[PDB]
């Protein structure tokens, strides 16, 4: 299975490419970066962190565009750390070494792995900026990817930043509709913000993201440490959760349906996800098998 | 005067291309195609034939988006014909001859140029969404452009009301705005929707757009023969007046007035602008040298 | 006058409609809908919006076809919005309740209505597929129907108007030959895309599409808005000057002339229509009386 | 078996339509005619003829079109005789008391019988013109069908009332051509001309159309023929072996491809069956097992 993420890496992107790497079906064939819960130039670096320590840094990381599509920065909280990863020492991980990166803005490098290679799924992790215009200019060959694993949306129109919308797709609702819009839904699943809560865990009852002994559990404690906060107490992985449903497929999945989506794209609903019944339409995850979601997160932390 | 021109080609295009053809003191370093009046196709073959009636295929032609960034396609045949030239005879014109197309998308000709030709300018004919991709993956490069020149937007007209006709911002309200935010204002010359409709002409009163007796008086006056009469015998010159202030500068230019610049793109007015006077603002042209427009039109239909 | 209408209600549709309404010498005995302009669902739901908008709910609104005969699906447009009316707030019109559908397709109750509704004449604002597939059912019923009013076909040659601005013809060419050589040329009166271009009209210069004070004008300024911005600042009145000439008759037609017509079904030109002067084909209409157009526009708006 | 059985009352639909009637397991649910070798009226009568021959007119019999689509109804050289069933005399026969027809349009018929009989399978015998309408007004009703059987086409290209078309498919190609498109083709078994060329017989050489000793074998022999006569001495069973390959299937299918079929609408080829390999396409009957069905052909022959 050969896979391309495109990340707004903050603490729970960071998780979800853990779960990728520990992957042997996995080939991580490049990582692109968007500005979403943190700069560009934070998200490129927590790229780096992750690999590092995971401990492979061979994967090609690219830096995307600097701005959503048309949408102004807004107002946020730092949700996700004022360095977008939790605020983390990299003394505590060895990663005061030098970052890297890529010299092909990532839209022409999506764009050329698109047309090179053969069989490439993408897993997305942020708002849809970078796909989007990888769509307005070459679509053909965006549409030779096989399969497109999107954590975005909230079917209910429960969203997180928004009551409305979700943080993807109201970070940049133009670049969402764009997606769903050209690039065919019936070969797209989501893990939506109403699966990551649905299949949410109180941080007192389960301690997988609270161990010490190596430096994954080290990177996955002290990162998830101020979200779980933030989010009340409990765990929420939505991308992680995006990225469980992209490697393990219909094992993965406990229950979904066939929905057709649509962007809302003004008023105070700005950024919430239509749905309608169409057996055309999105995969749209409704449940995970929470027990193999856990055991996959044990095991890529377990010291062997 | 380094010139890089970005077209939907139909028919006010071609001869706005004439224009800069005819000047002798104007390099056109390439013209990047975008579908506004008609499908992409049909502007690449369009210019193709603009270049050749001509005689000057020395100028790159570069392929760019398929689509605007959101709205939907708004192609008007009945206006510009099935073709978006008219429906003219290739076989009439000798122009039924392979046509050109570099291999490189426009937007990143486009940004490659703004990165390596001193001075470049840019005349802009269509919905901006090359430019708009171009601003978003670049715009580092697209801001060392000196100059924008754009047909685009309806400001307030005489007697406070503004026309109704816009087509090129309406078309893609989006990337009219990522333009506007993203590129200097200041430095940004507009040839306007209101404009065009104060300098129109009877055509029963103007026989410019209907002489004969060389090849680009044929081509002028068959590819004019469908707007004109859908235009109940009245000449628009909407492409032709923004290439004329390009190329004559101050000379072209009676009035003009500095305005801040703002697509509406929510609510019932979505794809107007807002116009505020404003000092940093786009040099909107209010009235031309409407004797000396009509001259250049004819001195380029000249058997010289 | 009995009518029944058919159509593919989008923008121009809808005021051709009120035109018919807004006559008390008019009966429209039924509306058929097709997909054209937008989804049959959604000319079903526009019909309903402008009978309710109009307060005449008693007029029973058939489905029809889906498709057109022979010519695959190339997509719905959005001409005419996405919901086709232009994509109008119902909530500013009232109009955000049940919609009214007979459960007779449209091709059975027209059927049924030319065998027992005596001198009924009808309105096609639409692509022929309903009228080809009735023709071709039950041509003895069809053929009893007065006369056919239609709005399609352009001119394609002599003249500097696109024949490409033409929709309903080239959506279903195979439907408007059958229509064309089935029923009588002579009963038939042409409302062009060449005639709602040459008759066509600055909105920078005439505002009768721009009125509010009431229901009606808000519903024709709010339907129009983005078809006038399409076409150019223009209003091509295309299915209204065909109920135009429907209820005024000699009254709406300026010049005009008798052209048998037929399709072109193959080639380059497919979709386009020959026409050839012939006193038993089809009138068709070069000129309207304007003036009385807009009168007869602005009454019904008062 | 429930079948619905589309024709137009012609000598060898006549032998079909008995097939269907001489098998016990065959429930033929209504019959519906269209004017296709001769008029809309014999047609009737002729499928009357047949039902009475057999001593089963308790079958409904639908009344259809009168024309093609779009094609005009073409001059007919008499290959089934001026009234169709080859000119037989009813005092021979003893069918010349009063005819039998349901009030309902055959398409109205039929599209009823779609909405409202589980499993039901459709033999079509004639120019498509009834199933294409019923396809166009209530394809929601026609596409509940569970297979549709057809003679009709040639995938040599090589026909017989034209040299490049078989008489249904040229008698109404866009009746055709709508069936084809509309309908699942992988749910279409055709049964070619090519095919009914290929299992023909040299009736100087084959008995099986010329037995006596009841009505049925005197029924078979007198009106065929004027038929056999015309192809030359031969019989090419196309309606029949329709009728075999739907009563027996795969019992009788000794040869078929999975071809895509579409039609050619205009030029010199009018009304040609074009044929692409395709897994999802038609099964066109390449050859059937001659000797089971000259043997059912005698089964219904011997002395009931
Ligand atoms: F507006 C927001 C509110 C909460 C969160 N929390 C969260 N996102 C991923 C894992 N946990 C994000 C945005
Ligand atoms: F391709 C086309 C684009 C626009 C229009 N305009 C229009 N159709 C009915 C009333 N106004 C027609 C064809
Ligand atoms: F144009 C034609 C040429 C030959 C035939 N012969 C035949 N049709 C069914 C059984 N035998 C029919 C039409
Ligand atoms: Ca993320
Ligand atoms: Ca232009
Ligand atoms: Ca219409
Ligand atoms: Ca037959």
């Amino acid at each position: 299975m050969k896979l391309w993420i495109d990340t707004d890496c903050g603490i729970d992107d960071a998780t979800a490419i853990l779960i990728c790497l520990a992957n042997p079906s996995i080939e991580i064939v490049g990582i692109s970066c968007i500005g979403g819960n943190a700069s560009l130039q934070n998200v490129i670096r927590n790229v780096n962190r992750t690999l590092k320590v995971w401990g492979k840094t061979d994967i090609p990381i690219f830096g995307g565009c600097q701005a959503p599509l048309v949408q102004p920065k807004m107002e946020i909280p730092h949700i996700h750390g004022g360095d977008g990863l939790g605020d983390i020492n990299d003394n505590d991980f060895g990663t005061n070494t030098p970052n890297k990166l890529e010299k092909e803005h990532a839209v022409n490098a999506l764009i050329h792995a698109a047309n090179t290679i053969e069989d490439l799924n993408i897993l997305c992790l942020a708002p849809l900026t970078n796909i989007a215009i990888a769509l307005s200019m070459a679509p053909e060959a965006i549409l030779k990817i096989k399969h497109f694993y999107i954590m975005g949306g909230a079917e209910n129109g429960k969203g997180n930043i928004t009551p409305y919308g979700e943080f993807n797709w109201r970070a940049d609702p133009e670049a969402a509709q764009i997606v769903l819009q050209t690039y065919p839904q019936y070969q797209t699943t989501i893990a939506s913000w109403t699966l990551a809560v649905f299949n949410s865990f109180n941080a007192n009852d389960y301690d997988f993201f609270n161990l010490d002994g190596n430096l994954v559990r080290r990177f996955i404690r002290e990162t998830w440490k101020p979200i779980i906060a933030f989010d009340g107490g409990r765990i929420c992985p939505a991308d992680p959760l995006a990225a469980f449903i992209a490697v393990y497929g219909d094992r993965a999945i406990k229950r979904a349906e066939r929905l057709h989506l649509s962007m809302v794209l003004e008023g105070e609903k700005l950024g919430m996800s239509l749905a309608e019944p169409d057996e055309k339409g999105c995969l749209v995850v409704k449940e995970c098998d929470a027990e193999l979601f856990v055991k996959i997160l044990r095991e890529l932390q377990d010291h062997q």
